[PDB]
C-alpha cells in the first residue's frame, strides 16, 4: 500500500557482549586502592515486565573480570615495601624454650651501617622453613619474598561493578534459578551488588544465601572433571582462634627497611582450631544430600576428606585477622547417607603463594595478641570422585566468585533499527523493553541519553566516544541528522516482513522485530543510504 | 569525484600513542563538524 | 651538619632512608612556568592596583 521504512533511534534492544567495568566502593586496606570510583548511595533497579533472558553462569565474563581486578589489587598494594632478601642466610634452629611447630632460630643479618653485622633471634612455623646452621627459609631458593606493608589490612571490602556507557547489567530474579537457562524475572541495575572479595579453599565465607532451599549448581552434574557449588539458604557459625599470645619484635634490616619478627610467647603455646555446632553441620547436610538426590538416583552418597595435593588444597584456608589459617576439615566430610561442638584443628603459616602464582611469595608480619573470628559458612565447593562419592575442593579461585557472580549478565545496546510505517519524507531505561514497539517508540530519549552517559578506563570512554559518533555519521548520511524518528523514501518490502500494522506496532516488541528481520539489515541500510543520492 | 564523497567522509572516523591519535582523531572530526554547523547544512555532505 | 656521631660517624639519613644524590647534569635554576586553561575553561586575572587577595 503505502509504507515506508522508518528509522528508529534509541531502540531498546540489546545483544550480548563483553566490556571493561569499572568499581565503585567506599586505613591503606588492601583491596582500597582508589583506583576506582565511589558508590551510588541510591542505584536503581528497574523491572522489565515480560522479558525472558537466558543466562549462564559459566560462561560469565564477568568472572574472568573480577579475577584479574583482584589480582591487580593485591599486587599493587603490595608493592610499596620491604623485600626480605636479605634473610635468605642460613638459620641456627632449635627447640630449646618452647615446648616441654614453633622453631627458635638465630641468625645474622645486616644493619644500617654496611660493614656491620649482628646475630638476632626470631620465631618461626615449621611449615615456613626448610632444612639444608641447619635451616633455610622456605623460598629462597626460588623466589624473592616480600613482607606485606605492615600498615596494610586484608580485611575484605564489598566492590561493585558498574555498567560503562552503552551497555547494561541484567539480573536474574529467579528464586530457584540455578547456574543456566532462561530468567522469567529480569530487572536492569546499574550495578552489581557488593561482592566481598573473601578468599577461601573449601568452604565459602560470607556469601549469599540462596533464598528458599539448597540449590546446587553445576556446569555438568553428571561429571567428575567438574566443580559443584552448593548455596546454603541457612548459614552456619565458624568460630575460629588463634590463642597463642604472640609478641612482635621489630628488626632492622637496613635504611628504613623493617622485618617484623615473631618474639616469644607469653603463656602457654596452643594450637589454633575452629569450633563448627554438631548439630546445625548435621542439619545442613540432611538437605544437601536431600537435594543431591535429586539429581542422582537413590544411591548411597558418602562424603570423604580431600584426596591429595598440597596445604592449599587439602585444607582450607582463610584469612583471618590477618593471620593465614590452614584447617583440617576430615572432621566435616566424613559421613555416609542412606535412604556438642566439631574441633577443626589448625596450622598457621607466614609464607604464602596465593592463586597459585609460584616464585611470588609474600611474608605476613605476625600479629601481636590473641586473634579470634566469627564467619558464615554460606557455601561449600564439591567435587566427585571418578555409591556417590564428594570431596570438598576446588582451588581455582573463580569458583568463588561465580557465587556471586551468577545472577548478572552484561549486555551491549543496539539503539539503531526499523521498521516499517504509514509516513514518507515514565518506565526508566530499557523498561519499555517489554512493551510492544508502538509504546516503546515513545521512550527513545531515554536510551539516547545513555549512549554518552587508568587506561582500561580511557579506552572504554574512548571507544564509547566513537561508536556514538559512528551512528551519528550514519544518520547524516541516510538524512535526519538531528532526529531520533526520521522517515525516509525507502518502501517497504513486504518480503522482508509481512505482517500488518497491527502485528507490527501493537502486539510485538522491538526485541522480537528484531530477530525478525535480522537478516535484512544489510539490505535495508544500503537502499537508505542509495536512495539518499537519487 | 563529488560522486564519492560517503567513502572518505566515513574514514575520518574509522599504549598512549594510540589514545592520544584517537583523540585527536575525534577533535578534528568535531572541529570540521561545529564548522559546517556554523556556515549551515551540519547534516549535509554537499552544501549550497 | 651531615654527618652525625655513632670510626665515629655515619652520615645523617642512613638509620632512616636511601640518599640520592642529584643528577650531576641537572641545574636548579627556575624556568618560568605559565598555566594555560583547557578547551572549555578560562582564567580570569584582576587588575585592582590595591587588590590584596
Ligand atoms: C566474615 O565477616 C565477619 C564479620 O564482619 C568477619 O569477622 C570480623 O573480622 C574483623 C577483621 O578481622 C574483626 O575486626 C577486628 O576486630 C579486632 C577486635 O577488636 C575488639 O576490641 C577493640 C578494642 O578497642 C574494639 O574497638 C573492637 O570493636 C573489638 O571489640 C580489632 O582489634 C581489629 O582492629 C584492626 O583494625 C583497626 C582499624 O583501625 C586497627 O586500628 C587495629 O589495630 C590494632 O592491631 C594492630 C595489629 O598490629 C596493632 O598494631 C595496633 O596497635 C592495634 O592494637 C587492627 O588492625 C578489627 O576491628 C571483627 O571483630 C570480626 N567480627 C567478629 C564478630 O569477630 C570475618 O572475619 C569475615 N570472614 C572472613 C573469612 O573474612
Ligand atoms: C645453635 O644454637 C645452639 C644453642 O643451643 C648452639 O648449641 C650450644 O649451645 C650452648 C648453650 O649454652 C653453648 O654453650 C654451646 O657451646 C653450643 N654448642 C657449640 C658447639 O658451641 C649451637 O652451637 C648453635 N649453632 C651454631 C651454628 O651457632
Ligand atoms: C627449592 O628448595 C626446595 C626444598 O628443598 C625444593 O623443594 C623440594 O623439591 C623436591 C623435588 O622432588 C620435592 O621432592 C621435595 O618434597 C620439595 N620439598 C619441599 C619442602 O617442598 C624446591 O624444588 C627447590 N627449588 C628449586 C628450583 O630447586
Ligand atoms: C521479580 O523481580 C523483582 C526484582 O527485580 C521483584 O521486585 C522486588 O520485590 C520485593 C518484594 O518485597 C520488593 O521488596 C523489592 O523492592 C522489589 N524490587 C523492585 C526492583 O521492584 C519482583 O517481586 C519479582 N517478581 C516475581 C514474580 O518474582
Ligand atoms: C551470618 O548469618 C546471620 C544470620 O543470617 C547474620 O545475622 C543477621 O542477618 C540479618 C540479615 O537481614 C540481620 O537483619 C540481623 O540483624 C543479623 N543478626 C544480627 C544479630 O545482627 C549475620 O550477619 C551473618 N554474618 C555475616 C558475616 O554475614
Ligand atoms: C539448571 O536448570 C536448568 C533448567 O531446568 C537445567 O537445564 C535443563 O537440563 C535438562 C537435562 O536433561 C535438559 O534436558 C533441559 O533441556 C535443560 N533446560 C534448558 C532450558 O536448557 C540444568 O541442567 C540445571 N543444572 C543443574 C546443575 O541443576
Ligand atoms: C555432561 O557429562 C556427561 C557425562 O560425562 C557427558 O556425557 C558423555 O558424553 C560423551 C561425549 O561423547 C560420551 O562419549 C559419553 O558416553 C557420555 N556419557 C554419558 C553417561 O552419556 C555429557 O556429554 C556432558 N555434557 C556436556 C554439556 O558437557
Ligand atoms: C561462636 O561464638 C558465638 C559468640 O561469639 C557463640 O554464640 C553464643 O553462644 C552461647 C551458647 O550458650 C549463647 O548463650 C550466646 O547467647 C551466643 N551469643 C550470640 C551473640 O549469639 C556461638 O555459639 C559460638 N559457636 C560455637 C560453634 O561455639
Ligand atoms: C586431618 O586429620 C586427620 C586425623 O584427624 C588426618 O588423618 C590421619 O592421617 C594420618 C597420616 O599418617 C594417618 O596415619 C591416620 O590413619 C589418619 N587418620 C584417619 C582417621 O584416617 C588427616 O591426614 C589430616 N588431614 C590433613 C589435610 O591434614
Ligand atoms: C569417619 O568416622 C568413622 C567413625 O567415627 C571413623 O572410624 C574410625 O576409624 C579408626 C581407624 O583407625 C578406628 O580406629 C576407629 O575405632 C573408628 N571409629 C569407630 C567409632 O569405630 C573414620 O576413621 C572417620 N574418618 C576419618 C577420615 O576420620
Ligand atoms: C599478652 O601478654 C601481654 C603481657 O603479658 C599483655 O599486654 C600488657 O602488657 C603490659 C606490659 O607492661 C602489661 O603491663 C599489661 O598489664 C598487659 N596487659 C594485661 C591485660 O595484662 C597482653 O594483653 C596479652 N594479650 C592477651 C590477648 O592476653
Ligand atoms: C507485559 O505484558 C502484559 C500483558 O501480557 C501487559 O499488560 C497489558 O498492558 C496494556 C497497556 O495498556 C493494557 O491495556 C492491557 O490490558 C494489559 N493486559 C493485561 C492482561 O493486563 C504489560 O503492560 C506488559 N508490560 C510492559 C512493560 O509493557
Ligand atoms: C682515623 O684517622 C686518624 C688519622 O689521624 C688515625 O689516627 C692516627 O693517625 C696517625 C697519623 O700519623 C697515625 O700515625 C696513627 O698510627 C693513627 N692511629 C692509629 C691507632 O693507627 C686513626 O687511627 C684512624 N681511625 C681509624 C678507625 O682508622
Ligand atoms: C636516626 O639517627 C638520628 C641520629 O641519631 C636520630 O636523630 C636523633 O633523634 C633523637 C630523638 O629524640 C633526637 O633527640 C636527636 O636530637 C636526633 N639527632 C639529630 C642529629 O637530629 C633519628 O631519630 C634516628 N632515626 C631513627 C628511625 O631511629
Ligand atoms: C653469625 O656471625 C658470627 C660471626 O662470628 C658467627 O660466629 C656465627 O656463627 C654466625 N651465626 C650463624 C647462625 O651463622
Ligand atoms: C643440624 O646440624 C647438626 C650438626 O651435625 C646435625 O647433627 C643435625 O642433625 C642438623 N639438623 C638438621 C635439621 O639438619
Ligand atoms: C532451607 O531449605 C530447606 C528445604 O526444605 C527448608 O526446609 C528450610 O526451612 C530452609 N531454611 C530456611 C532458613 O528457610
Ligand atoms: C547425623 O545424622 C546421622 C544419620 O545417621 C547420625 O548417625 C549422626 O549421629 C548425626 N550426627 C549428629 C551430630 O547428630
Ligand atoms: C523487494 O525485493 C525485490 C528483490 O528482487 C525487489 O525486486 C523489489 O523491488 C523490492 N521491493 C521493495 C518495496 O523494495
Ligand atoms: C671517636 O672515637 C674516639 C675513640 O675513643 C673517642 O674518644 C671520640 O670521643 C670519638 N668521637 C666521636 C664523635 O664519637
Amino acid at each position: 500500500e503505502n509504507l515506508w521504512v522508518t528509522v528508529y533511534y534509541g531502540v531498546p534492544v540489546w545483544k550480548d557482549a563483553e566490556t571493561t567495568l569499572f568499581c565503585a566502593s567506599d586505613k591503606r586496606n588492601v583491596w582500597a586502592t582508589h583506583a576506582c570510583v565511589p558508590t551510588d548511595p541510591n542505584p536503581q533497579e528497574i523491572v522489565l515486565e515480560n522479558v525472558t533472558e537466558n543466562f549462564n553462569m559459566w560462561k560469565n565474563n564477568m568472572v574472568e573480570q573480577m579475577h584479574t581486578d583482584i589480582i591487580s589489587l593485591w599486587d599493587q598494594s603490595l608493592k610499596p615495601c620491604v623485600k626480605l632478601t636479605p634473610l635468605c642466610v642460613t638459620l641456627n634452629c632449635t627447640n630449646v624454650n618452647v615446648t616441654n611447630e614453633i622453631k627458635n632460630c638465630s641468625f645474622n643479618i645486616t644493619t644500617e651501617l654496611r660493614d656491620k653485622k649482628k646475630k638476632v633471634y626470631a620465631l618461626f612455623y615449621r611449615l615456613d622453613v626448610v632444612p639444608i646452621s641447619n635451616y633455610r627459609l622456605i623460598n629462597c631458593n626460588t623466589s624473592a619474598i616480600t613482607q606485606a606493608c605492615p600498615k596494610v589490612s586484608f580485611e575484605p571490602i564489598p566492590i561493585h561493578y558498574c555498567a560503562p556507557a552503552g551497555f547494561a547489567i541484567l539480573k536474574c530474579n529467579d528464586k530457584k534459578f540455578n547456574g543456566t537457562g532462561p530468567c522469567k524475572n529480569v530487572s536492569t541495575v546499574q550495578c552489581t551488588h557488593g561482592i566481598k572479595p573473601v578468599v577461601s579453599t573449601q568452604l565459602l565465607l560470607n556469601g549469599s544465601l540462596a533464598e528458599e532451599e539448597i540449590i546446587i549448581r553445576s556446569e555438568n552434574i553428571t561429571n567428575n572433571a567438574k566443580t559443584i557449588i552448593v548455596q546454603l539458604n541457612e548459614s552456619v557459625e565458624i568460630n575460629c582462634t588463634r590463642p597463642n599470645n604472640n609478641t612482635r619484635k621489630s628488626i632492622r634490616i637496613g635504611p628504613g627497611q623493617w622485618f617484623y619478627a615473631t618474639g616469644d610467647i607469653i603463656g602457654d603455646i596452643r594450637q589454633a582450631h575452629c569450633n563448627i555446632s554438631g548439630t546445625k553441620w548435621n542439619k545442613t547436610l540432611q538437605q544437601v544430600v536431600k537435594k543431591l538426590r535429586e539429581h542422582f538416583n537413590n544411591k548411597t552418597i558418602i562424603f570423604n576428606p580431600s584426596s591429595g595435593g598440597d596445604l592449599e588444597i587439602t585444607t582450607h584456608s582463610f584469612n583471618c585477622g590477618g593471620e593465614f589459617f590452614y584447617c583440617n576439615t576430615s572432621g566435616l566430610f566424613n559421613s555416609t547417607w542412606i535412604g556438642d561442638t566439631i574441633t577443626l584443628p589448625c596450622r598457621i603459616k607466614q609464607i604464602i603463594n596465593m592463586w597459585q602464582r609460584v616464585g611470588q611469595p609474600m611474608y605476613a608480619p605476625p600479629i601481636q595478641g590473641k586473634i579470634r573470628c566469627v564467619s558464615n559458612i554460606t557455601g561449600l565447593l564439591l567435587t566427585r570422585d571418578g555409591t556417590e562419592t564428594f570431596r570438598p575442593g576446588g582451588g581455582d579461585m573463580r569458583d568463588n566468585w561465580r557465587s556471586e557472580l551468577y545472577k548478572y549478565k552484561v549486555v551491549k545496546i543496539e539503539p539503531l533499527g526499523v521498521a516499517p510505517t504509514r509516513c514518507k519524507r515514565f518506565l526508566g531505561f530499557l523498561g519499555a523493553a517489554g512493551s510492544t514497539m508502538g509504546a516503546a517508540s515513545m521512550t527513545l530519549t531515554v536510551q539516547a541519553r545513555n549512549l554518552l552517559s587508568g587506561i582500561k578506563q580511557l579506552q572504554a570512554r574512548v571507544l564509547a566516544v566513537e561508536r556514538y559518533l559512528r551512528d551519528q555519521q550514519l544518520l547524516g548520511i541516510w538524512g535526519c541528522s538531528g532526529k531520533l524518528i526520521c522517515c525516509t523514501n525507502v518502501p517497504w518490502n513486504s518480503s522482508w516482513s509481512n505482517k500488518s500494522q497491527d502485528e507490527i506496532w501493537d502486539n510485538m516488541t522491538w526485541m522480537e522485530w528484531d530477530k525478525e528481520i535480522n537478516n535484512y539489515t544489510d539490505i535495508i541500510y544500503s537502499l537508505i543510504e542509495e536512495s539518499q543520492n537519487q
